[PDB]
């Protein structure tokens, strides 16, 4: 037993992260196949981060500009385009150590771990989840542009978020693989703030499960509500809707535990009228809103990746 | 900038998990060039168990009792032994993917990834600490004995832990990788229990001053105190005592930050007694006492 804030294992990733080098400017790239994928951004200029003509500073560029090491081995950069925010790098050098791949657009309540790399090295690994604002709340210093969020099935690895920048609040905004942002940001210095940050409420109950079966049972109740009434209290508290699909993904936990949906539901409310009189959940004093259903059951079932 | 409990990349270790089977019991063993590592337990029947005499139960085992699959390849095991309370499988086959390694052993209140696997294989990763008790609070379940823990510096793979147990309230236990216990705990299922946890003071100083690095300062006062009064709240609130080893160590976050180490004691001290008044510190509510001050300035730099 135990309950962990867990990451996948970084192994296939680490494997197709390598170091691209424009200028002055280094940041982290993804090589798959014969293409390394990489944050536009590289091509800027000290004085023109603010109105960045990516279109013409990048034609402007050769294949030689693009330095792209690979460890301690180099790779010739023999093509290159801008897809969206991020920079599509043509290698002559087919990745040897490619995993089965797809690229993927997650969902805000959806989790995923990141592997934070610098200069191309992977530095470390941890469990994100990308908030209803589209922001993440990560671990990012100077150079971590590049580093990117993964989930695993069986074995085949989706990617979903390449990271981009930091927005005041240490909060953290990137795009997907296709190049395109999570939320309204724009990969320019000028002011933006992430809108209302709210509490995945499916993700809470998950976790109330996980704790369950851990055996923390002090906030059972012999209470039941309406997902009517729940969500009336939830909103009071900027806990978002819970809907008939969040009650559907969460049927699986509640066939476990034996604990129907909505008497965790009056739990919760509870929890939230009340606080948690100076106990603790799974080692917390807040409510944890960073697994998912699923990540509940991978961890408490201990499914493995090959 | 932020903060999050981060573990090493999982890489160089995934690639030395293998299964091992013996009779009807599986768990995991650690595959380093030709040798494999694996709790001593993996040979113990259902209906022994409570107090196996490992002696006793290796006068039966061959080699052939010993089934180890990297993946699905298969190992031969061509000569076994025990050590402490872990077996040496020798095995006909190198490691091709052995990373460069040491075999360490940590003190409490140092930190280390965990690899848990299962059948040889990887389900996740993630962040512990050596508890003063020298228990860990992990994410295990049967099956998952032989997961190892471990610290990345360099090029180097320090392995320090690999599990063999849970005493109840869901705390773990195991040995390095030499095969001795952490802690006064044995591997046989009779009655044990950790001595109560106490809070790692040091790492919880540590993390403060992440959180001034990371633009969290509303926890720093005008008020100083000396070690002993210090000490003095910290025996009541069931923290370990600091030490002016301690206080040395946190002398560089201290510089960076320049709050001297016994004024943030002097911030500590009023939080144990007060509370946060319902504010939080890089996203909690309690204090976190599971990043050493290492841990801290790797993290907030390079
Ligand atoms: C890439 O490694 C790096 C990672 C961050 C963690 C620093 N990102 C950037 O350098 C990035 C480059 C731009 C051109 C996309 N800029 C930022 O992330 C930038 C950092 C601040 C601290 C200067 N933030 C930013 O521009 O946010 C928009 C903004 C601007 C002004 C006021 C408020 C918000
Ligand atoms: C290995 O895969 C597995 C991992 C655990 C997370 C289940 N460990 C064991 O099977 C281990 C084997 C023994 C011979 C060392 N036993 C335990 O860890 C055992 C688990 C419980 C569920 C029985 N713990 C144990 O025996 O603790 C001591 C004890 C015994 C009786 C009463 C209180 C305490
Ligand atoms: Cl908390």
């Amino acid at each position: 037993s135990g309950f962990r804030k867990m990451a996948f294992p970084s192994g296939k990733v680490e494997g197709c992260m390598v170091q691209v080098t424009c200028g002055t400017t280094t940041l982290n790239g993804l090589w798959l196949d014969d293409v390394v994928y990489c944050p536009r951004h590289v091509i800027c200029t000290s004085e023109d981060m603010l109105n960045p003509n990516y279109e013409d500073l990048l034609i402007r560029k050769s294949n030689h500009n693009f330095l792209v090491q690979a460890g301690n081995v180099q790779l010739r950069v023999i093509g290159h385009s801008m897809q969206n925010c991020v920079l599509k790098l043509k290698v002559d050098t087919a990745n040897p150590k490619t995993p089965k791949y797809k690229f993927v657009r997650i969902q805000p309540g959806q989790t995923f771990s990141v592997l934070a790399c610098y200069n191309g090295s992977p530095s470390g690994v941890y469990q994100c989840a990308m908030r209803p604002n589209f922001t993440i709340k990560g671990s990012f210093l100077n150079g971590s542009c590049g580093s990117v969020g993964f989930n695993i099935d069986y074995d085949c690895v989706s990617f979903c978020y390449m990271h981009h920048m930091e927005l005041p609040t240490g909060v953290h905004a990137g795009t997907d693989l296709e190049g395109n942002f999570y939320g309204p940001f724009v990969d320019r210095q000028t002011a933006q703030a992430a809108g209302t940050d709210t509490t995945i409420t499916v993700n809470v109950l998950a976790w109330l499960y996980a704790a369950v079966i851990n055996g923390d049972r002090w906030f059972l109740n012999r209470f039941t509500t309406t997902l009517n009434d729940f969500n009336l209290v939830a909103m009071k508290y900027n806990y978002e809707p819970l809907t008939q699909d969040h009650v559907d993904i969460l049927g699986p936990l509640s066939a476990q535990t034996g604990i129907a949906v909505l008497d965790m539901c009056a739990s919760l409310k509870e929890l939230l009228q009340n606080g948690m009189n100076g106990r603790t959940i799974l080692g917390s004093a807040l409510l944890e809103d960073e697994f998912t259903p699923f990540d509940v059951v991978r961890q408490c079932s201990g499914v493995t990746f090959q």
